[PDB]
């Protein structure tokens, strides 16, 4: 088997947890993707609740490898802010990796579904923006102090354990670091895949990444999670934001943003890396902003 090296440690499939399939039972779909279905399931031998990622049965070799390797990937983290892998069943087919299930859904789609809208909603505030902030920062912190860069944070590759109150964001794809890790680059993607709208100029100049990439990517989160949903530099394309970004460029604040959380955006989109924030620094800076009265009192636009 394949190995994976985490915080010092090195494992294989033998350490993922096998559970065995007539323990599982498929619910629902949750809206699969373009390669690999994801169902809500439950493990039961009061069951345990879970998501059900699966490995398409029509796959390459290398596809195969590449599923192990999330599952590995994702087994070793252990934070809040990580969504937990309860477990694989790699032994029958199609195989599955089984995930903390995240209620709420990604990041992005809650954004767009939730956001105050001039009729029934209008039940999001200041306060869960900064906090979903706050929740990333947290993971992004303990990935950066582990020496794991993630490649790809944006709202999409985030979780909420509910829709409601007291719901936590939670990184939960680990897709473009599985793919640099096994291949040493995108040899599965292309220009056209790679996500150049959070991207650094170091990183899509150079192909240089570093904790400070991702700093910068978070930079990108923090704009969609405070536009509520919106796509990075909205009227423009990959290359115009290559140009755009590489000259100088940075987005306007999103709309009612408050001055001090745009701040921390145009900290993460520093040119020079070294000029840019670590997670611990934008951890404080986010918790600063919550104390703001001003700030957590801003009301968000009405769509």
């Amino acid at each position: 088997n394949p190995n994976y090296c985490f915080a010092g440690k090195t494992s294989s499939i033998s350490d993922l947890k096998e559970v065995p399939r007539k323990n599982i039972t498929l619910i629902r779909g949750l809206g699969h993707g373009a390669f690999g279905e994801v169902y809500e399931g439950q493990v039961s031998g009061s069951p345990l609740q879970v998501a059900v990622k699966t490995l398409p049965e029509v796959c390459s070799e290398q596809d195969e490898l590449d599923f192990l390797m999330e599952a590995l990937i994702i087994s070793k983290f252990n934070h809040q802010n990580i969504v937990r892998c309860i477990g694989v069943s790699l032994q029958s087919l199609p195989r599955f990796i089984l995930l903390e299930l995240m209620a709420g859904g990604d990041l992005k789609s809650f954004l767009r579904e939730t956001r105050p809208r001039p009729s029934q909603p209008s039940s999001l505030a200041m306060l869960d923006l900064l906090h979903v902030a706050r929740d990333i920062a947290c993971g992004c912190q303990y990935l950066e102090e582990n020496h794991f860069i993630h490649r790809d944070i944006a709202a999409r590759n985030c979780l909420l354990t509910c829709p409601g109150p007291g719901r936590v964001a939670k990184i939960g794809d680990f897709g473009m670091a599985r793919d640099i890790y096994r291949a040493g680059y995108y040899r599965k993607g292309g220009c056209a895949m790679l996500p150049v709208k959070w991207m650094p100029p170091e990183a899509f100049m150079e192909g240089i990444f570093t904790s400070k990439t991702d700093t910068w990517s978070f930079g990108v989160l923090l704009w969609e999670i405070f536009s509520l949903g919106y796509m990075p530099y909205p009227s423009k394309s990959n290359q115009e934001v290559l140009e755009f970004v590489t000259s100088g460029g940075r987005m306007d604040p999103p709309k009612n943003c408050p001055g001090p959380v745009y701040r921390i955006m145009t900290q993460c989109w520093q040119h020079q890396p070294e000029d840019r924030p670590n997670f611990a620094i934008i951890l404080e800076r986010i918790e600063y902003c919550t104390q703001d009265p001003d700030v957590i009192n801003t009301a968000l636009p009405i769509e």
